[PDB]
């Protein structure tokens, strides 16, 4: 048997597949297997040096990955899965992996059984330094079950600390995966990892490779049975992609939701621009902002700025001042303080933004604590909505750091250093600067303070929500104004590509990629048309991205 | 001379006269004086000989008083100012205060210039027990000086602590009094009060009578000079009345304000009336409602009245345990606590309404601590608007409580039962309960916890305020939804007149009309035209008037 022998002889003994279903049965966080030295020894060695010889991989990136990559459409990789010529000892590799004698076995271990012999579909990989999937669960068109196999250096071992790790997430409810994966295989040479495609439950990542290393790996796809075949159901299919495609968004923190503005602020912002600000105003106004801002020919320049792109990217924004105490408090913090590093952890006044198939990261909205770990803490928060009071959040912080004791280790100082300039920025008078220098009437604020940390957090792309309770009042613009004061105080990143960056595009349609810095602010007026993220932050990075995000509705006046 | 001596010897004396000037120029909080013996004691006897056999006095209760009036337009109380023929001594009191030698006198004494002798301008009126007039400046008109004398037993001193002060406001600034008088005059017969109506200062009220006594005065206004007499100027009376008819709303407080409500909430509201709630819900309100109102006959019950009056009155709202807690923690802080009876004394979690030219009550509005008694105080509040969070508000309390040291003096039991309870009306499933009730969908809300203490607290007829971000919103009614409920556990309200009653009324016009009770709960659509307040409540009251004050602004669904 030509087929059988170039297998570990193990998985034809019946002992072991009984024993590796009942391993699968009893995996957690959903059901999933490994096999170590699952080829031919031989096989798979000559299968990694025809990679190394005949394949060229291009680095991709998107929001949710950095992968070097073989699948370009017109085959200048030189991977062509209709043609691998000048691979044959792949072409085997695929033809034993999808050989009615593996199937039969690999579908009997994971219990999903018949599989498509014949729809064929596999790609194969590299992760250098950075290089990451973010979270998903696999759930497309006729994927039955999910495989990888992985080819390191065969001679050497694959250490925890390289990083790579293939990670599983257990879930809050169905779709909602917790934040935080419960399971990581470290994978050697000639491992193959693998799952039963489970809607709403098999969510999974790959774990950034930390270190100057190579992995390449061979991803790929059993199908449910196509005409012909064994296992063949007609109409199963189909069944199975439109049962796989709201709710959700009740599970997601924070809320993108704005709060409607006092009347005593509007009619000041509606006052000034039926252009004005006093010298009280501007002296305010200048406890936080560069003068360079304040002036009337650097106002003049910001306001013709943004007429023109509908944007503002204003470089040294805050003064000398509250600049080096905020630089200060920040470095202070990230390099003789602990960061939580999983979300059970994460103390007051931050927050953990979920679920992490759309975001992760730490924030402070001046909301109550809250610290979600089950259904019922995130069914309690939303029968029990409260508002952000920040002068609150900061006298909650100086009863815990009070006792507590004040160190080195566990002080506020960062946080509400932040928080003031939240304040700053909540107040009336910046918000009839911000009119003055857009000639726009924000009708609506929110204020959020993040931290994204290295190896953990990062955002999707978005467009803004628009609350349609505002919809239909005609003089509020159909854009959402986004402020973005980034306070970075770290080097690398645009040279180490260590992302963190900010992004927006249109659906070049990119209008910013900004990589973090230190005191700068962007201001982007968005259509419903706008997509933002920022970038996961590589474990490589220095120091988290710290940035304050501000949302504001808008009308002309 | 018969004028001349009708009067104190002594106001014809030139250096009396400077005396008084000075002590004018010297009073505080704006310019006042006070004369001890104005009048011939034989006239002044003889005047209120004939007032007591003569007048008949009928009481006569607004928003504003409580007044034994004399001034009915038909002439019934035997009062009339065209034929005095029954009170020959009440026409040469007249006579003499408006003559030539005491205007002079009078108009020299408070700076006012010329006076009119023709336009005589008296009123005469008697306070008994309850009686009152609150704050208000007297500037109507051509009014130039205000007086009033008074005419309590002749023979008995009339003591402080019977009341009927006249009591003189502070200004924080112009048209903007402080809540808290800073002089009171206990007056006695034959003493006159005046001052120069001073537009935007001249502040004062009449304290409530405590006492079983009758006290009659005679008051008054000197006008500006009419044609043809001393001092006349063509034009100015003009001039002054149209001078003396926006931003003095910034200086109310709380605001008329309503928050938003979250996605999560409306969508709730909207799924649910596009009829049912589930047992999980029932058991979450059975918590604080009472089974009647939560029973599916009981419900049809309320929902048919809301459609058929456009309001409910509910009694027995809260179940017994909450009913029992409530009633017992209350009523433990009015006999055993001391209250704050001056807005300086008020601390956390409370905050004094102002201004009192408009309303005086205690408050929970769960914002950070505030007590304005400067301008300062006030402009700062505006410059930082925040917005309410209850449970950061409990927190507080718990600290301050604590350490303190929690007795039956100081501890905050009913504050955070209270708390408990405005929480309870904040929570989604609550909200589901009042659309179930109304078939209308709340899209905002604010929630307040009031006081009204016994001798200070009021507010006066008002209409809704909508916003005008909201305004054009065809399917948000036009319209504001207002609930009370009532937590007062003293008895007398109704018998006593001990006001606090809770007013509705159309601009019979009144729609509610209820006095303070114990666990009640009144729900009222208002329109524009509906008017609303609170009575004054008397210091014969055994207790404060406690309440939950709640407002949404809703659409149709
Ligand atoms: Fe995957
Ligand atoms: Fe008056």
């Amino acid at each position: 048997d030509k087929i059988k022998g170039m297998f570990n002889p193990k998985i034809w003994d019946k002992t072991f597949q009984d024993g590796l279903k009942k391993e699968i049965e009893d995996s957690q966080p959903y059901n999933w297997g490994t096999i170590h030295e699952l080829v031919n020894d031989d096989l798979l060695r000559a299968v990694r040096k025809e990679i190394e010889t005949e394949i060229h991989f291009t680095k991709k990136e998107t929001d949710i990955y950095r992968v070097n990559q073989s699948g370009d459409l017109a085959n200048l990789s030189g991977l062509d899965w209709d043609d691998l010529s000048r691979l044959p000892n792949l072409f085997k590799l695929r033809q034993i992996l999808y050989s009615k004698q593996y199937r039969d076995f690999f579908g009997y271990v994971t219990k999903a059984g018949k599989l498509s012999g014949s729809k064929t579909d596999m790609s194969i990989n590299t992760y250098t330094k950075g290089c990451h999937l973010l979270t998903h669960d696999d759930v497309i068109g006729s994927r039955r079950i999910s495989f990888i196999l992985y080819l390191p250096d065969p001679d050497r071992k694959w250490k925890s600390h390289y990083g790579g790790g293939l990670r599983l997430f257990p879930s809050i409810l169905p779709n909602v995966p917790h934040s935080d994966p419960s399971a990581k295989l470290v994978p050697q040479f000639n491992q193959i990892a693998f799952f039963k495609v489970l809607p709403g439950f098999s969510f999974h990542d790959v774990e950034e490779v930390k270190v100057d290393k190579h992995r390449l790996s061979i991803q790929g796809w059993y199908h449910i049975p196509q005409v012909g075949e064994e296992g063949y159901i007609p109409g199963e299919e189909e069944a199975w992609v439109r049962n796989n495609t709201n709710v959700l968004e009740d599970f997601e923190f924070p809320k993108d939701e704005r709060n409607i503005l006092s009347f005593h602020e509007v009619k000041h912002f509606e006052k000034m621009l039926k252009v004005k600000l006093s010298e009280a105003e501007f002296t305010y106004l200048s406890q936080y902002i560069s003068p360079e801002h304040l002036s009337s020919k650097g106002i003049e320049k910001l306001q013709k700025q943004f007429v023109e792109n509908s944007s503002l990217q204003i470089e040294s924004f805050l003064n000398d001042d509250k600049s080096e105490l905020l630089k200060k408090v920040i470095k202070q913090k990230e390099l003789e303080q602990e960061c939580p590093y999983h979300s059970k952890d994460v103390k007051a006044p931050w927050k953990t933004a979920i679920p992490p198939h759309k975001a992760r990261y730490l924030y402070i909205d001046g909301k109550e604590y809250r610290n979600f770990q089950t259904e019922a803490d995130i069914l309690e928060a939303l029968n029990n909505n409260d508002l952000p009071n920040f002068q609150f959040t900061k006298d909650a912080i100086k009863i815990i750091s009070d006792a507590s004791g004040n160190s080195r280790e566990n002080n506020f100082d960062a946080e509400l250093a932040l928080i003031d300039l939240a304040v700053f920025h909540k107040s009336t008078i910046f918000k009839k600067y911000l009119a003055l220098l857009t000639s726009l009437c924000p009708v609506s604020e929110q204020i959020l303070i993040r931290r994204f940390r290295p190896g953990m957090d990062f955002t999707l792309a978005t467009k803004c929500r628009f609350n349609e309770l505002l919809k239909s009042n005609p003089d509020i613009i159909d854009a959402v104004l986004e402020g973005t004061l980034c306070l970075t105080p770290s080097a690398g990143w645009e040279s180490g590509e260590l992302g963190g960056y900010e992004l927006y595009m249109m659906d070049d349609s990119v209008l910013i990629n900004d990589p973090p810095a230190w005191n700068t602010f962007n201001l982007v007026l968005r259509d419903e048309s706008v997509l933002e993220f920022v970038k996961y932050v590589s474990w490589s990075a220095k120091s988290s991205r710290w940035d304050v995000k501000m949302k504001w509705d808008v009308k002309s006046c």
